[PDB]
């Protein structure tokens, strides 16, 4: 039978970057098309995009600087190979919009480089530094199997040598940044078509509206209070693709409960393709209690008529 | 509500005392330390123990406010900080719990990156940021997690706010070199060198001759200098969120669980999942288990403690 976890929202992460899950939220007057590619898993459970299951794999890369690059833009760029992130080499043939984890937005993705050398008191070498990834710079090729990063330090990164990055926050969202949440990174690099793509995500129903589980997320510097949404929380995906139930309609009726009082705080609408929908006529934040989740009720069908929230 | 684990090979888990993948299964039969970590740390009917919580983001974090610069006899710059429950709201020192859930539970200088959003905002209406690399060292006097206060410290000099909301996000080790005081089965004294650590998780160890523990392996970044550490949990994080998530009663002490290639169909190996929630294995050779990739665990009986395992 389908089942969602029993998490409460204190209890869940974002499947777009490595952080808590904050509030939910909705926005209904949203100009841009949804179809973000982290957090995509059908209810009977396909993973799509470049969706995998690590909460430590979202937004990260593993692979080998080749070498420094000298460039026009401030900064010092270092080009790195990316495999998958289980080790294995990319295979650019497969169809996926990239290697699975890539991020899937346009920003200046800030973390912190490490190496540790292939070479041996028989110990190797090691070092860290802060980087930023700027996933709308033509030298974002991720889909080619490779990346730039930039860091602040000058010299102290070494080529050839095993380099993984992890994800911390955004370097800026300044009016130069290109931060927009909801713009795929061109994978293959400036002006190409992306491939293999999770299909975008809209309300078709009248006064229903998407359902986002929100993350604030960590600035390097700068004024600014950003969010990163997701449809689902990555437990939602690990669970799914554990259960892989049969979807006995394309519309699941969830409710979300005050386990407290036992009322229904709201009902929404789970689609199969991985993403809720509620009737609310506003923008903002989901005021509700913090033990709050979401519970199976049963299968709908598509002209189903949710009760408001 | 019979017991199960997920089917997740290797490359689907993560470590639940680092934010990791989980690397590589590994055993230390000539291990002599006592082993009683507090993070992963989960019965098999579900119950969470020590300072283990269910986020992947909260393994090893902090959340609360920077109160004051301080002064510290060891070169950087050294920040004293309020710590609050991850998810924002005051610690409780009377719980039962050895510490905020998630204070990491090793020796080391935790090594990571401190970050801040002012409340006030500046009329675009939008708060000030600064983020800076931080280390941690949970060795320290001043690392006091379960009096709801702890210090860090910044190759930055100046660019930390006060009074400030302030987050840590782990990264990996600034150092285990000789004075580094890296030892991974060192509890930290949560409350001071004066007091004793309370409502912890119980040491762990095989009451079988022969049978050593299974760890679920994972290498931690370094910030600089010369090695290779590793982290080694009792279940990965996804077993501790199933398990709580299952709640499914325990049926003996022991539940026998096999370690399968689904290709070649073939057990690799068995190995004991205890009650209290850790892995042992006949086996007398120390270092990791080479194991295909698609490999993982399944649940195959409830037996007792006196079910002799075959040697692997
Ligand atoms: C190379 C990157 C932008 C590339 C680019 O093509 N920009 C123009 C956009 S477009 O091609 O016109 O689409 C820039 C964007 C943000 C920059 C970083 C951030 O400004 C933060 C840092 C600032 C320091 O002065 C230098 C390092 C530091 C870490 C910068 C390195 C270079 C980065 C990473
Ligand atoms: C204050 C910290 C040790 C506290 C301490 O009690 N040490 C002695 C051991 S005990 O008191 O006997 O337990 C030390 C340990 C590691 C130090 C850090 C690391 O060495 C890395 C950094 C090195 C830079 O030169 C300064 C900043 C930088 C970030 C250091 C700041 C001070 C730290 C954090």
């Amino acid at each position: 039978p389908f089942t969602l976890p029993i998490l409460t929202l204190g209890e869940l992460t974002n499947s777009r970057f490595p952080l808590p899950i904050d509030v939910l939220y909705t926005n209904p007057n949203e100009s841009a098309i949804v179809q973000c590619q982290n957090g995509r898993c059908t209810l009977d459970g396909e993973l799509q995009g470049t969706t995998q299951l690590l909460p430590t794999g979202i937004c990260a890369f593993r692979g080998k600087v080749t070498q420094q690059v000298q460039d026009e833009h401030r900064g010092t760029h270092w080009n790195m190979t990316v495999t998958n992130l289980n080790g294995t080499p990319f295979d650019p043939t497969e169809d996926v919009p990239a290697p699975l984890g890539t991020p899937d937005f346009s920003g200046q993705i800030y973390g912190v480089i490490s190496q540790r050398n292939t070479n041996t008191g028989n110990l190797p070498a090691n070092r860290a530094h802060e980087a930023v990834i700027a996933t709308y710079s033509p030298k974002f090729t991720p889909k080619l199997g490779n990346i730039q990063f930039s860091t602040w330090e000058t010299q102290d990164v070494s080529s050839g040598q095993p380099t993984k990055f992890t994800p911390v926050g955004l370097a800026s969202v300044d009016a130069n940044s290109h931060f927009d949440q909801w713009t795929l990174p061109s994978y293959s690099g400036a002006l190409t078509l992306n491939m293999n793509l999770a299909p975008s995500v809209a309300p078709v129903f009248p006064g229903e509206c998407l359902l986002f589980f929100r993350s604030f997320i960590p600035l390097k510097g700068g004024y600014g209070n950003p969010a990163i949404d997701c449809l689902m929380p990555q437990e939602w995906v690990q669970h799914l693709y554990q259960e892989s139930a049969p979807s006995l309609s394309d519309v699941a009726l969830v409710r979300y409960v005050n386990p407290e009082t036992g009322r229904t705080l709201f009902e929404a609408k789970l689609h199969r393709n991985g993403f809720l929908t509620v009737a609310r006529n506003s923008a903002g934040p989901v005021v509700a209690p913090t033990n709050g989740y979401f519970r199976f009720d049963s299968w709908v069908n598509q002209f189903y008529t949710l009760a408001p929230m």
